[PDB]
């Protein structure tokens, strides 16, 4: 109604800690042996499904980077010589890196037929044999194949009459960490499973973000208010620096 | 003529539980003993082909986010020496992802004569075999890919004379559910078909939506007017956010 | 000369409705046992090549759309901090579908020699044979794709000094209906088949688009005059609705 | 000098009618048997080289169209909410059609020596052969493929502060048949084949077009003037019909 | 000095000449019975590397074109209903041909070591041989391949407010003639080999652009001075008529 | 606090030289033959995640380049015959380069069952076998390619009503070495390995920046103030050298 | 300090000049024989990285062409009759040419266990075998193609109201010679090596660029101050020949 959250995460978590407890609650039958083993348990998700009614997410603070490694440096120098202002355009690049998976499996069936029969007249044990093969091969592949492309565009530059520009582009590999802050109205289930520990059953967990938050902090439709900042750490990323500059 | 309906599929559904109810009657003859068993029959649909004449779709409310994970941040700091505006481009980002499948089928028919003939003079058993080989494949192969591109564009800044903007995106994948409304003339079957229950059998059925709606609710040319709002829910897709500023 | 048709349809299906009649007229020779026999006959085309001179093609009414499937949805929030009346793009996204067909034929022709010869004299049976082999592979293929794309472009949005807009872009795969109006003179003739029935042979048809109709109905030239509509059933399409929105 | 034709078609087929009188002529040797046999030759081509100096080409008339079948019919509704004139995008499509062409051609040379030897002594036959192999495989493939894009583009539209657009693409695949006029200079020759008629011989005529026109009737430098026009019957075509339309 | 030449092929034509005048004077030593044979000899170019420095390429006398096929025709009719003059867009083509050529190597060194063994205790010959085989494959390949795009583009029309435009382009492929006039400083060798003819040796001639002019003929740097024009027979090509008009 | 750092570097050094001295000093206990043995021990990086918050970084002098090769030289020469100031595009160019590498291992079971027969009686030995096969491949492959381009733009001149331009676009491959200077707060940990010296153990250490600092140089958050300029030495590069000149 | 030169060549020939009197000189030991042997000795460069501090790169006189072969003549007419100046565009072209370079490498493992038995009872020697295999390959590919493209642009032209342009593209392959003038500061070493000739042994050299000059030449950081021009001789390049012309 009035009450607020600042994150879906922590909703999320407080759900999970909420199936821990009554994952390790259900074990109050036959194995209590281990039953404050309230860690090592691993509860992963599967299949979270939330949606956020009337999102208005956006970046707040500048992405922290991590920086990896250096893609490229180009350098353009565009002379004008025509009495006339022109628009020149620098060098373009781009650095793909596909990682293709195959999986494919035949399923042979053959047949052959030999009628071989030694004579032994003419000399000794001169057979002749005619065979006859037949097969069917029956394969099926099923690749996947996942692009990515870092490209440099090429500026175009309003060099003046008689003069030069000199762009400099410094592209570079990082991953990005950053804050991003958003409101609207949660609303889902998430369904995963708890992986069996080596004395422990496997059981398949289904929770919502009703019922991981207080009654009557939630709209007439379902959903609970949030209102704050989710984090975005460990995005793969690049960074340009562009650098044009007049010299005459 | 003038009363219309609120969805397409308030009429598909009626249709549908229209077909389920026949179904289930033309139970009466051999086995009834499952009559009442109005459920877990899962008619299925095949050959929906409704037309929308004269369709005014347009969306309404803002589509529902469900935040998959982030695929890209990309800063960009675009700095100008040359006295003058330029307009300088950031760095942009594509991220394919191919899913190939394949199969193919082989028919070999082969054929060989050998010839051996032992001669035993000169040493034991000293013979040659020529043999002569003959073979033939026809194969048949039918793939078939889906390609999906992410670009991340890139944005070309009015930078003033002598200073610098700085482009954050931050590209992130997501799938909506959102709401969208349309009016129009709906009309046309679907032909499907009702699977065999383990004590039934299977029955291929074909509804229109002009049995499935109150007789002089047509138009004179068997369409229905439908004015309402139809869900798009789970359709994959993306989120840009683009934070272009100067910095000096 | 004055008198004109409504489509070119109403000429093609009067031309294998007297091509129909002909052909069953043809079987009072031996075979008149199904003489007034005038269905299942199934005249199919083979080789239509009527044109039409002069075509005014344009379309009249809104296109009848039958909505298949969502394909994406993609938001894109672009906010503009520099003090000057930015242009930003949002995200691009394609959706490829190949459809590979492949046929190849090898042809092997192999040949061996096998020399062996068996010593015996250092112990039992103690031969060494030395083959020699030759083969030659010849294939041919030929393979076939059929690529189609689905490309939502980027939007370039005027966004203002210090604001931000908000694009939302949803795809959606249909196929319309619709009506179409053209004006010309068609002429031309089409060659097709009657597939035999299974009591009676196979005549390949061949009529033109001046005998089907009356006479001095056409033009000096041959042509036949055409002002009408044209349908153009069941055609893959698209719907894009893009909805820019400043927000602020 | 003064005088001129109104095709080349008019040159090269009375070429072609002076082949066939020439060759013709040519059989009143040992076989006039066939003499007067005028028809059924198949005067074929094969080395066409003959160049239009100073060609003035320009279409004429507008092209007849041949229609097959409809490609693509896309929709595309463009709001624009901002209190400003923008410039949005309906989406694109593309659509290719590859096809391949392959041989290749192996040829392996093998080689193998057995060397076995059977012991007899620790229990009955009990031998150990081991052979080696070697081959060779050399193969030379040379593929050839064919590929043709159909591409609709994106249209741009102003749509207006508050208001939409509704565009619609209807592309379809035509073959058309048209005329087109050029002026210019031809000469040259054409160098084809007589094919050997079943009681023929093969014969490899070769003409020029200054010996099939009148002498005096070509300029100094060998050339004969043209000026009508040409033909470019069946030629494989598109057909877009874009209709832009704002309503509100 | 003040002499110039009008072309690079009366050298290169002319030093040809000499090298085969030398190649047939070096014959009076063993085999001068074919001494005046000066014909049948075709001296190849091998090494050709002159430099034409300073060059002043420009092209005069339009283009001599020999026509050889229809490849596309394009119609599209783009209508503006907006009450405002927009930009619209005709479709595009594209046309590849690719050529791909491939010579592979493989070499294979096997081993085997069959171990068989005869029980004959249990029933006649019944006997388990237990082989290992180990193999190595070793290819290079190396492929070529030659793409060829001809893509006929979109044009943008401005069509005005309430009215329609109907482009119309023809591609069609040809190769063409023409003359080119150049000036420059042309300075450099020819390598090339003298075939040998079937009663001649084989030599590896090699002449210069210096010694098969006037000396005092060249500039200080060994440069002689050409002012022509050079022609450019046989190079493939295009010729796309676009024909935009608007009807109303 | 206020006290900052003049490198990333200068840390990541000084944390390995501590590692490189705890490691070493970690051999007190069993192997101290080699103690003073600070040197040919190589401590690799393997898990660098340093984030700097709040970067600023800018690229100041310029970059010293190293000069591979030469890629192209690419002359264009535009002449406007127009009465009219046109706008003239020189050719473009890429220069691509993939490197494939791919590793798949199949794995085979087959299976025949012969049935041999020999009949003696028509005459010698003359007996039939019928074989059948199956067997079972299933690969698993898994590739990765890396394409770069390097791609010269078209550049679009301004040539006025009657004259030409003359372009002149160089590319030239390079590695740059330059510097670069930011500021920011530094956090973050590394973990490698030491790698086992042949008479020494290995050790996966990992340190981070806030343990290789002065403490109270640091600020609350843990992050540590730099304020300086990191070199990148050997980025592979580009160096377009583009001259539009105005001749007549 | 105030010394520089001319040409990073000077320099570079100079060093291996050192290096081969350095090694000729490291003879006198053991093979003095071949001693004044200056000459056939190949010294081979393998390691260049000189690095150009500062570096204004800048080319100066028109490159020297040597024309290889015309790749496409493409001309266009563009027609405009819409009462207003429209932008028509003429036809582009592509010619690529990829080179793959592949070297695969497969490890097989097989293994068969059969188990034959004779019968002899039912008659003669019927027995029945039944083999079994497994098999495992290993393969490990690394292709490489390079790829280049020659893309004739597609120009834009401002054809006015009623009237017509003329279009002629001519692509052009050519490699180029040119100079190039440069300054700046070089510092490096270029470790190579000696080929052992055939009397003498194999040593991997090792110069730098501050040992090759007179000290004091050097500036504080041992940089050489360099300014002259250098060469870019044999670099495969384009030449385009733009003539846009207005016919009516």
């Amino acid at each position: 109604a009035m009450a607020s959250y600042d994150n879906v995460d922590t909703l999320i978590e407080k759900g999970r800690y909420n199936t821990k407890y009554n994952y390790l609650k259900r074990m109050e039958k036959y194995y209590p042996n281990a039953m404050a083993y309230f860690d090592k348990v691993t509860i992963n998700p599967q299949g979270n499904d939330f949606y956020i009614n009337n999102p208005k997410v956006e970046l707040d603070g500048e992405p922290s980077m991590n920086y990896l490694e250096d893609v490229y440096v180009g350098k353009a120098l565009l002379t004008n010589d025509t009495q006339q202002e022109q628009k020149l355009k620098s060098q373009s690049f781009t650095c793909k890196n596909t990682d293709t998976v195959t999986a494919t499996t035949t399923h042979t069936v053959g047949t052959s037929i030999q009628a071989t029969a030694k004579f032994t007249v003419p000399f000794n044990e001169t057979g002749v044999s005619l065979t006859t093969s037949y097969s069917f091969a029956n394969t099926n592949t099923n690749t996947n194949s996942k692009e990515i492309t870092h490209n440099v565009p090429s500026q175009d530059i309003l060099v003046p009459a008689n003069t030069t520009v000199e762009v400099i582009a410094y592209l570079k590999k990082v991953n990005v960490k950053g804050n991003v802050k958003l409101v609207g109205q949660v609303s889902g289930s998430e369904w995963g499973e708890i992986p069996s520990y080596l004395a422990f059953p496997r059981d398949g967990y289904k929770f919502s973000l009703s019922d991981t938050v207080n009654k009557s902090d939630l709209n007439e439709d379902g959903t609970i208010n949030i209102n704050g900042k989710g984090n975005y750490s460990a995005v793969m990323g690049d960074e340009l620096i562009v650098k044009v500059r007049n010299l005459n």
